[PDB]
């Protein structure tokens, strides 16, 4: 037996050896997700999400497809019966009757490994479909957690808007009482009435956001049981990934999408092997045991049984270069598989490089926003103080409250961005496949 | 004749029996779309949109594909002629001549329903393609209407921007005359000059928005006639869907995309039946009337005509488990069709749930925004009154006009969102198929 | 030989003959891109981008696919040997042994142009893949330039945020010194402190934007060399497309995506021709030279060689309408190809009509925004002057500095939009194929 396929070489990864930025290990996704709710929802989804269900069925499709293709490599047994009537149109020559029954055993030698390479291309494609399930798995893990964290964000935003509204209602009362007794103008009161109605809208928007974050969580879960409520604890929900000083691009090579591109690349080599076998001769055995007769009474008698054994070898000589062209197709597609591989790596490298950058951008953003917060709370208290003594008009109170609301909302969105980014680093690195080191 | 395909069972829908939230009926899209312009554009688009045309062609593809596959079930007739020359290379054996003409009639019995099941898979796939057209149809309706409503929004936003601009020019005058006569500061006047130039920029943005809304409305129409102008009447353009107290998820099951997933699920059962037939024997008839000769002179003479009749039965015995694996493939793919069905349902249920919630979220937003509006108009008149008497600086007028503009634009965007949401509920329920 | 395929007619383009709005010419993308950096990065990308690499390999696939299909039109030569054993089960008939070797030359006539039309459909489909490469090429140009320009925007936004921050620190100093000596209140000082910390946040956000614009620029280049820094000069980086008074829709018809739809429309005609050939007879020649024997000793001897020559003609008569249904499928898919063609045109026409609109929308936006800028700078100076004399409170300075920062950022975003829009017009018209 011969395999004409080429030896596998892994293409060199077309990315820097390092990200810009002791050893990175995959501690399970149980370490990463500190919050026990996201642990429970992942567990729930892992058994009910329809997309992961399709991904597993696709692995099964590919295993069955390998067994369909591998069957060709094995001997084959078939039986057939038949009557043959035969006469002339004018001549009185009586009409014949030929009864026949047969058992035939076919077998392709495959001395140059055409069928053997085609089964291997399908073996490799099954490995590809397995890594594809894994990629679907860790992306599921990502969507579930982000969906939960997004729901929580809706819970906070709704809650602080309710709280602002009660704050602005007290402001209106503060202004109301000084107008019953002539200290202020009525412009302050209409400014305070504005804020109340404005904030009322916001609460309506945030309720809608919360409704929609619930429905999206339940879609990804695949089950519709009671959605989680708001957590009373804030902070520490995620344990970020610890990265060594100089980190290697090689980490990307174990990603599921890249591994899946690697297995398809292997499958394309095997197809090159089958393309090349197409040039060489083929050897086919075909042995048979038949029994023919002229009346049905003696079909399975002694003088009728016959055996047969035919080895055959066929060779191609001139096909107007069909075999060439089909070899070029193979080799071109293989180069396509190389390109596809490179593409999966280069994007992989971008993604990670981005989240690393975002890690620092978002930290500094969030800390400087808290500082702007603290300064805004002092501004607001001073503005209320000086307005209560007639030193400044109420627009200074309005501005501070406004700025303060915007900043509280942005800080909430920021820590969200922060921990989703952290999830995104986890996932781009190989993600939530393993759950226990 | 036997059919090995399985009996159809509809998969139980993996969603709550009810949405959270007398009987819902599909009154035609003529009742839903109150505005007669959206009705007239829908008519134009129903006869000119290329995507709908492609969807209908895809239905015809599928009917032709069924006829190609059904042909195998019928007897087949073919003729063939031929001369055969035959001689030896060294041995003096005079070169022979065999003239032949023949007429053959082939016919697969299909006793176990292999070909019959494969034609049925293609029947089912044609029904699928019909539900697909329908889905493209109602989605066209949704895109046309939102496209028109979006244009109209662009018209309003542009118009009130122009109106604001004339307002702020008058403000500039109000301040300008008090500076010619020394009552105010020049800081007011640069603040008013500022607003004017700002608003001038906004008008440019909104004109751009109107231009692009026009082009998108003509793309979706597929005809490039005169686009609709702005409506003088505002309100009542849509008659929302009236929904019963407790509403059933079952409504989703008549959605085109879900029905299309169902027909494909039927087609996969048929393929399971063909997979199974592959194990059992096949019986093939093949009768023939030929005529051979050794000189062309007597090809169609009396002593040459011959007839033939060969029934044949072939059986598989050991294929190294190819038939098994091909059956596993069928069953696996069938489960894939079940999963695909469940996915279309779960999504559909999410969508509807979202618009129901959005229905309440958008009404309450819009009403509280109008109340902020009203309060802002009082604030502006009071800031303008107190500024004219030296009680507050002009920054209080600036803020009021600013907040007022912003709120007017949000209210415009809100009612848009409101009525597009309503369109979205219509469509997610079964939508603009019927107009009766 | 006969071709049953139909004559090609180009479908009339279903769009206005004119865009609403001397002669347009495609000056190379070297004229359009004034900035030498974008020219140099395009060169680097044209030799390293993986997507253009894949588009090329797809053209090679298509040519190979044509040679696979074209082989059927030529005579074919094949050889085969074989031994045949033959015996009875119970009858004492000695077991036979028949040795054979053979050389067969097969040839399909194709009198009605079935194989010929099917090769032609694949010729057309290779032309299609060529136009697809071209589309991928000009889209590569568009992505490379917008990536660079986007990077530059990140650079400016970061820089003016750093500069605003030094400004607001000087404001804080200005306020600090009047509170050390009692002239003002402490509300001004906490207002200025706020602006400082706020702007500190913004700087953090702009640094993150810059990093991400670098990584996306390196992805599209396909090489990871030192990214370009900020340009000290601003302005004149692009030379817009000069457009004649009344411009014709016909310009669209040379777009790659539409040409690719056209070639596929041609390929569907050829398939109609093969569908119709299916009805007519087929004529096949098959000549042979074989040599058989009964013992291997004399396999290639004198009495064994035999020659052969069999012309055959096969006719379909009743196929339960398979050939008809296969013809309808062809014709239907051809109408599909027409519709696909129309769709590619109508979208092309929308796109161009949009960038033309946007050309005017963005120029006016940007011009009025500069005027608002100028007016805001006067407002700020006046607010600071009247605050320093006790005439207005500091909030008036706050507002002006705020309004001014927002307007500086929007003007930056605007000229960006302006020159990307211009790139988008170039590309929608045929774009960066020629230099």
């Amino acid at each position: 037996c011969v395999s004409l396929a080429p030896e596998y070489q892994r293409p060199p990864a077309p990315v820097p050896q390092q990200f810009s930025l002791n050893s990175y290990q995959d501690t399970g996704w149980r370490n990463f997700f500190v919050d026990p709710q996201v642990s429970r929802l992942i567990g729930e989804a892992l058994n009910n999400n329809r997309d992961l269900r399709m991904a597993a069925l696709k692995v099964e499709e590919a295993r069955a497809q390998f067994n369909v293709t591998d069957a060709d490599r094995y001997p084959q047994l078939n039986a057939s019966s038949g009557i043959t009537y035969n006469g002339g149109l004018k001549g009185d020559k009586p009409t014949t009757q030929e009864y026949d029954a047969g058992l035939e055993l076919s077998y392709e030698l495959d001395f140059f490994g055409k069928l053997k390479n085609m089964s291997e291309a399908d073996r490799q494609n099954y490995f590809a479909s397995e890594e594809a399930r894994r990629a679907v798995h860790i992306l599921l893990v990502s969507n579930v957690s982000q969906s939960y964290f997004s729901q929580q964000l809706a819970y906070e935003q709704l809650r602080i808007a309710r709280e602002t509204l009660k704050n602005y209602e007290q402001s209106y009362a503060f202004v109301e009482q000084q107008l019953v007794t002539g200290s202020t103008n009525v412009l302050a009161l209409e400014q305070a009435r504005g804020q109340i109605e404005s904030t009322r809208a916001e609460i309506a928007k945030r309720e809608g956001d919360l409704a929609q974050a619930n429905n999206a969580l339940q879609l990804v879960l695949g089950t519709y049981r009671a959605v989680p409520s708001e957590k009373g604890i804030k902070g520490g929900e995620i344990a970020p990934v610890k990265l060594p000083p100089n980190l290697s691009s090689q980490i990307l090579l174990q990603r599921p999408d890249i591994m899946e591109a690697e297995y398809q690349l292997k499958a394309a080599d095997a197809n090159i092997g089958a393309a090349r076998a197409a040039f060489f001769p083929s050897i086919t055995l075909t042995s048979g045991l038949s029994s023919s007769s002229t009346e049905l009474s003696s079909l399975f008698t002694s003088g009728s049984g016959m055996w047969n054994f035919i080895p055959k070898i066929e060779i191609p000589i001139f096909n107007a270069g069909r075999n060439k062209a089909n070899l070029k197709l193979a080799e071109i597609r293989q180069q396509q598989s190389v390109v596809n591989y490179e593409q999966k790596i280069q994007s992989a490298f971008k993604d990670v490089s981005d989240t690393l950058a975002l890690r620092d951008s978002l930290s500094q953003q969030l800390e400087s926003q808290q500082r702007y917060l603290d300064s805004l709370q002092i501004t607001l208290q001073r503005a209320r103080g000086l307005y209560a003594s007639g030193a400044v008009s109420y627009i200074e109170v309005l501005d501070a409250e406004r700025s303060l609301f915007a900043t509280q909302q942005t800080i909430l969105d920021l820590t969200y961005s922060r921990q989703v980014n952290e999830i995104n680093l986890f996932t781009a690195l190989g993600g939530g496949w393993v759950e226990k080191h």
